[PDB]
């Protein structure tokens, strides 16, 4: 099955491949004289996958309004449909990730549509941070960590569940993000909140196969706006040692404090063998959910950065689950994912091309300025020649934005998909 | 008529009256001491005023989720009436900021409502910043300064009808706050943006009564999360004298960057005469719209402190509008509309001790420590029982909030309106 | 004595008459809020938080220092004037040395002390400047220097500080380094790190049995880019990789904008990683402001987070105090002086929370009574505790007013040469 | 010359085989593009940046200096070490001057200056530290202290550099004080901002006609509660009060936490108050690292303002931009090469923007488009053009693999005394 017509896709890649092929070789023979090849650069990056969130294909919010486009999906099976666009263009966004109840349905449809959409499925996303229908306990005070003992058995039975839905679909994993926390000054004893968090997951831990892992995410705020159990990469650490060694941390870009050194937390986390994986995104005030590079380029590439060089040396298990958590507020969701997974995508590439043998020699004769100019000669480097001919030789599109727009995709669903109405948030 | 029973409220009243009369008299001999009249203190603590917002009298939320309470108002008129609880017991809220399309009802009616509750409004709130039904063009990528001239005169005509809304039922100001601006760079062309922001205000100025004030309101970021036209109060003042006599700023403590100086911003736009109001709340992260001073109350003192050292220095035409606006997401609306209410005459209070006479002498002197110690000496006051005898002197509760509960009032409309 | 006794005398009872009508006043009040004055005074007047030796002298930025009259020549001096806090005070009878600043002989470093009444707290070792005669500098590094000859120097400099600290009655060691780096690529993160780790390990083994190791975290400056002790998560696994006698200090200016300090303190001591505190105040960076001048709230709050601890029964719960600030613009002495009054004065708010309620609060999910819990301690104007409590101790009733009178700044001006 | 013309040209021909492939390779590309690459390298090799005298010796914090080998001592062997970076990259032709640090007779400067092909850019006035034999301390501020004869003091020390630089070329004085306070209550804001500026008012009255005033804000440091010019709003003031020739000076690292810096550009240049950029890079706070080392993007974001008003010549836009950094583990020099460097890289790709492109994006409110336009431009290696630029104008292909090829370091290191060595 093809969400985009083949004969578009080889419309608008052949419109581009003179390009292309001047672009490629000449940055082909840039690399040479700098000892590389660009072959191999190209082959890594072909490999290099992101999942894409289930719930960032369609329009996002603020609490102040919500400004819907047109062809808004209905449910899980209209955004997987919208998500095989994203894989079938880019090739680097083969799984998706669920969020229950958000996308909760029959496993076995959601397998057989994955199967034959091309798509597979990523960490399970469970959900007590909002209401849901007929739900018995209301999670306005907390969940995992909430005061009432019935609350929390409803909330750790929510996540077994998640965990049930995902061994029947595929998954591996369940990612754990609660909005547990506090909006003012003695509402909530820090440590028996905490203590109650531990033990609530450790429920969620034991209904998890031998081959699944268990990921925390740290967020230092909202929407609890004073304190919230799980603020940062530390307490996230704390978590992920006491639960075991199937319980490992995600880092969402995003999430951290202004000014925040993130890829040190990075290379803390895979020094002692935490770092789960991923939850890609971007930001310039708090936690933005922007496309992935659209506003610090340089610092993704840093992060990259830390991960290809434990990924160069010997790698124990490191196989961290790469994600994008983004809101689409003013773009077309599909467009953006696009854009951001190439972002990755190029990041990855930059990284891939820094002399490591070189910033060694640097670091150890304590030369800052070189140590700095060699990751930035890998940084400067436009690998957009790599990401083109990675799509084009996987069946994707050399420019994935203009072909999705000349197939008229975005048209076609909005005359199939109710028209949806703009409204606010809170 | 009275929300709250008036036996209720004398009984709360005599419970704790002997108490209170042991602090209050206290603390006289304390201020005395000092060479201040404590009778003089809570005569203008009486007399201070903040407007609420009739959008913080329901349960607010996040992008997330929203956890509604029970007896959540239906709409603006049982606004009024839980409006009308806050200002009984308070006695620092008799008026009342509403906020167009959510509050649009017949003006006739609400001043009827206003006037049979006790209630007055205040500053009258436009909203550009989200779609409502029918409307012809999305403020998707804006208002007053969308790249389309038709939706630019759209969002102006709404702010007029905002003003027509506002003559109706005795409001004299109209403040304006959008959320235009970009989440990607390239997005907007910041000049082009603000201009068409600036030709947009200047018609609805051209609109404004001459008894009226058009208050322009500042915020770093959200919903833009790149760049947003009116960013922070540099711009703000920009607009204010662009615009005109009427136009002024209007500082909402959590719109700044992190550990912005705010109360110094207070100061530089006294100087400049462009002062408008405030918009009161307290935060930690970001526009967390949290109870005032629940978080750094020293903060709202000095801001206080700012605005009492301009009556000091002779300041003149100097009538700041003040207001709530907040967001109570995990407590009952009512309750914490209360207690803020009661953190802002507090703050006002204490900043009405400073030895003004003394400060001047360290300042002048360099004796930063004793500068700063003269400061403390005030704010480390608990004025708490000038609080609650301006409150029981004025018809309200000696403890505002362990009256509402006394009376039974949530559950009364928790009753009367569905679930 | 370095006041003289006629003069506290003598400023003590020109002030005991009001004193006397204050903590009489706050007596009752307390007692009808069900707390005994008299327990609360008890526990303050045997609160103690260390003096730092460096800031007793005048300090500066990279831009210029000004210092003022009479600055110490040395640690002798710095002694004497950590004498004055002390019997001004009587909240810090212990002194925190820093090495090489102060090194000078044990016996005599001892002898001074003891002759002033003052006791040693933790040492504190220096390899972020470079020293005379220093074979390797500190410009890359110290304890994570690339150089293995370079961290072997660092190392032997702490086990120094240690041999010094045993001599004089030190328990503890305080490891602050700045290595980290200012551009990306220059550090390699982890390989840095795991030479901190290697050179903490073998200062470990120098540790005696009753010893512990301090080591505290910074988010930057002097390194501008990364830290390699950056924030609590690395100081966690630094102590707990190096075991029992290794703990986390918190020094409350080191954290990124907007960080809850108070929440670090209580996982700290939830995992038993709690070393000690570096108190001082802050709004912008590591500004090394007085003690709760600019966020006393957030001081209380930290407080309460201690004393809660106490409160569940933390077994082993003996945390080091000590202040940490640079005195810039004001005497050192009296900056010392109020602001070890701050700390005593948010200690002792701490102790007037209603944990009973509170507990009831926080199990009902009633946040706006928990958070007004918390306030009923934190507004109460504790300051006649602190002047009592120093009343009864020996100590002045206006620490800072009867420094003053004594003219002791002027008679240290004569008798120490500025340089 | 500082540095030998045989190692020069020995450095450049060793590269300028792959240079010539690069440089070619991009033109051809930028043809692709609608762009002709030599109108690019027309206006990079005349973009110009003044560096400060106090950028070539090695930086400090307030816990420690670590001085490396040949440090410069005085104005003399800094103006040297200054010409090495103009000749290596071109781009540095005029250094700016601190008062008293570089007090030396006006001459005599001009005459060392001449000689090294170095001009002077915009004089810097010192009232944030005490100098010896000073009448009144700074300790409590300057230009706003409460002190009148201490006010008066500094008025004069600035009327002085004034003086100072209309003998050298100067044509500007750039005033940036620590005044502030560092507790709540010990200054009232408005009375400190008011003798500010009825001093800055005297200084003013001082201009030649063609002379401007800088007056530059910063968020905090040395003051620790608040600055008396504390952010650009307060600048704006400023400028606006003191008069036409008065404009402000933006230093990225001087600003809040997360603040739009780029719109803060847009906002001054309207206004026609713009009177220059100081670059430099930082994480934290006024870390005053290399430019562009930090955040590239936001450095070009930045241009991406300045080449849009370029191109309209705004009324009253003529920028005196210059470095502004402080060099604590790296060879000064080297620093602010590669600074200088980024800075003409960022003014490169802000050059290569398709500007009708992004004002159709713009105007249909395509988001995604309007900044992936800006990308375009971004994700450009322009290094190409700027070494192109250096070859073509005296410098060298590669500046810091010339400098270190030239053992310049090392030689003043055995002209120069250390303190030990
Ligand atoms: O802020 C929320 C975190 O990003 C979580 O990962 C969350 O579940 C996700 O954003 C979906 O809302
Ligand atoms: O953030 C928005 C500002 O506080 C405005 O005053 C706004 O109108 C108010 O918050 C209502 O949502
Ligand atoms: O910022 C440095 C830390 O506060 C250290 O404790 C340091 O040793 C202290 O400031 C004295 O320099
Ligand atoms: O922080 C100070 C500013 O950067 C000034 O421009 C200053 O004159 C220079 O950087 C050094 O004093
Ligand atoms: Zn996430
Ligand atoms: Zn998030
Ligand atoms: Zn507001
Ligand atoms: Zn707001
Ligand atoms: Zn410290
Ligand atoms: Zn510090
Ligand atoms: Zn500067
Ligand atoms: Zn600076």
């Amino acid at each position: 099955e093809f969400r985009i017509a083949q004969d578009v896709v080889a419309r608008e890649n052949d419109r581009r491949a003179s390009a292309l092929k001047e672009d490629y070789e000449a940055l082909g023979a840039n690399l040479a004289r700098r000892g590389v090849d660009i072959e191999a650069v190209t082959a890594k990056v072909e490999k290099f996958f992101v999942a894409v969130p289930s719930w960032g294909v369609g329009t996002g919010g603020t609490r102040f309004a919500r400004f819907p486009g047109t062809g808004e999906p209905r449910g899980i099976f209209d955004k997987l449909d919208d998500c095989a666009v994203i894989q079938q263009l880019t090739r680097a966004t083969p799984n998706v990730s669920l969020h229950i109840p958000w996308d909760k349905a029959d496993p076995k449809e959601l397998k057989a549509r994955g199967d034959a959409l091309g798509l597979g499925f990523d960490a399970m996303n469970s959900n007590t941070f909002s209401d849901a229908p007929g739900q018995a306990h209301s999670y306005k005070y907390g969940s995992l960590s909430h005061t009432n003992a019935a609350t929390r058995a409803q909330a750790v039975e929510h996540n077994l569940e998640c965990i049930e839905i995902g061994k029947a679909i595929g998954s591996k994993a369940l990612t754990v993000w609660i909005g547990d926390g506090s909006n003012f000054p003695g509402q909530s004893n820090f440590t028996r909140a905490f203590e109650r968090y531990l033990s609530a997951m450790a429920e969620i831990y034991k209904g998890l196969p031998d081959d699944w892992k268990l990921f925390s995410e740290h967020k230092m705020y909202e929407p609890a706006f004073y304190s919230t159990v799980v603020q940062d990469w530390g307490t996230n650490y704390l978590i992920a040692q006491t639960l075991g060694p199937k319980a490992q941390c995600l880092v969402d870009l995003g999430h951290h404090a202004p000014n925040t050194n993130i890829e040190m937390i990075v290379a803390r986390l895979i020094q002692f063998g935490k770092l789960g994986g991923f939850h890609f995104n971007d930001s310039k005030y708090g936690d933005d959910d922007l496309d992935a590079g659209a506003i610090e380029p340089y610092r993704l590439f840093l992060v990259f950065n830390e991960l290809v060089d434990a990924e160069a040396r010997g790698v124990k298990g490191f196989h961290p689950a790469h994600m994008i958590d983004q809101s689409h507020n003013v773009t077309d969701p599909i467009e953006s994912l696009i854009n951001s997974a190439n972002e990755i995508r190029r990041a990855y590439a930059q990284a891939l091309l820094v002399d490591r043998a070189a910033l060694s020699g640097y670091q150890e004769d304590n030369d800052a300025l070189m140590a700095t100019e060699t990751l930035k000669r890998a940084y400067r480097t436009d690998v957009e020649p790599i990401l083109a001919e990675a799509r084009r030789r996987t069946g994707g599109a050399v420019d994935p934005v203009a072909t999705y727009r000349a197939s008229g995709y975005r048209a076609r669903v909005a005359a199939e998909r109710p028209a949806s109405v703009a409204g606010g948030g809170g």
